[PDB]
């Protein structure tokens, strides 16, 4: 059988992380030491170095030369490496996202010792980072092939834009209004393991977690916010941009956070084609699709801290989330950090902004059913091993899948 390893690098808004996999001409993984997927990360990400793109490039470095080693010398010239940027450098100003990926492309060119094609780096779309998390998780849970009620929806809460996709009907499909503005299409058309799917994908540009709280954040300028905690005071800088940010004295309120975060929302936007979520926002139907949901990245990284979510996913239901933003919230600065001690230093004066508002999103933006059953991951067991919930795994596949004399397990 056909062998194959393929390099994935995911340039997110906080760091880049690069993924190997290797494959079998079925397109089942195959192991590489004790593991099923090796992969490493840095801070911070691509886009914060939109001043320095060469830098850009060179942050990654040490990443190409530990995937490099993890692939046999000798299979070097025919893997793939790809790399997908996403809503960091969405938010950019436009020449320095492409400066960026120029100098990677240069770097891949220059420094690997893999297969670069043309297509190689990319700054890809939301509704495709969706599906490639949503052919992730549903490979992983081997709910691919069967029919789209019977296939896991996923969250993607990343620190810039959310993602949601799941299956839908042939007729749900049909139907799909026109996007609004501004906004990418509503459906993504793809074949997988013989069946055709058609995904609602949606991408939400800065209503990812860190995004968000800048817009919280904003609704306070002069001024406390509601969502931060007795004692603290920084500037904190998110995208090019300084904030001067403080809690009241009386301490956070988590009613007063909760109204910022629905705000913030723009629920009462005028809505061309219902039902919608937020900012007039169609929801592509809700069906049996999404009956079941997968949610990751932010929503696991906080939660799994301070212990309600567990490694390397666990079922859990929206009200969990509320229930830690109100425990959260009901602390000082300095309490937090005693009682919270797994909890990064730098993300700890968050915790209460970032519970309510994943809550919010989940329950008020999603309209999710408060004890409605998730499963909350990082990771999904597979086989003996851990593989990560994220979208790379999904482009790993799309790549492999059209390698001459392979499965075409997915495409399109
Ligand atoms: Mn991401």
């Amino acid at each position: 059988l056909l062998t194959s390893y393929a390099v994935i690098f995911d340039a997110g808004s906080s760091g880049s992380r690069v993924h190997v996999f290797n494959f079998d001409q079925n397109l089942d993984l195959l192991h590489i030491g004790n593991d099923l997927e090796f992969t490493k990360k840095i801070k911070p990400g691509l886009s914060s170095y939109a001043d320095k793109p060469e830098k850009a490039a060179e942050s990654l470095i040490p990443l190409l030369e530990e995937a490099e080693d993890v692939v046999p010398e000798e299979l070097h010239p025919k893997t793939p490496l790809k790399l997908g940027a996403t809503a960091g450098l969405r938010l950019l100003d436009g020449d320095a996202a492409e400066k960026i990926l120029q100098a990677v492309r240069e770097m891949f060119r220059n420094r690997s010792s893999l297969s670069v094609q043309p297509d190689a780096v990319s700054v890809i779309d939301g509704t495709q980072e969706g599906s490639y998390l949503w052919v992730t998780v549903n490979y992983l849970l081997g709910k691919l092939g069967k029919k789209f009620t019977k296939t896991v929806g996923v969250i993607d809460l990343g620190g810039a834009s959310v993602q949601m996709a799941y299956a839908v009907s042939r007729n749900t499909a049909k139907n799909a209004p026109k996007p609004p503005q501004g906004e990418d299409p509503y459906m993504k058309k793809l074949v997988l393991k013989g069946k055709k799917y058609d995904l609602y994908v949606h991408s939400y540009l800065r209503y990812g977690n860190d995004a968000a709280r800048v817009k919280i954040f904003k609704t306070t300028d002069g001024a406390a916010s509601p969502c931060l905690l007795a004692g603290y005071e920084d500037i904190y800088r998110y995208s090019g941009e300084s904030y001067n940010i403080y809690g009241p004295t009386s301490g956070a309120n988590f009613n007063e956070c909760r109204d910022l975060a629905l705000q913030i929302l723009r629920l009462n936007e005028p809505c061309s084609h219902e039902n919608c979520t937020f900012g007039g926002i169609w929801d592509g139907g809700k069906g049996s699709g999404q009956k079941n949901l997968v949610v990751t990245s932010a929503f696991y990284y906080r939660s799994s801290e301070v212990g309600f979510v567990t490694p390397p996913n666990s079922k859990n239901r929206p009200l969990d989330f509320e229930t830690a933003a109100k425990q959260a919230c009901s602390l000082t600065f300095e309490e937090a950090k005693s009682t919270f001690p797994n909890v990064e230093k730098d993300k700890l004066p968050f915790v209460c902004v970032d519970f309510t508002y994943q809550y919010t999103l989940l329950v008020d933006g999603f309209g999710l059913d408060p004890e409605q059953e998730i499963t909350v991951a990082e990771g999904i067991e597979y086989q003996d091993a851990i593989v990560e919930t994220a979208w790379p795994l999904g482009t790993a596949i799309e790549a492999i899948s059209s390698l001459p004399k392979f499965n075409r397990l997915m495409y399109f």
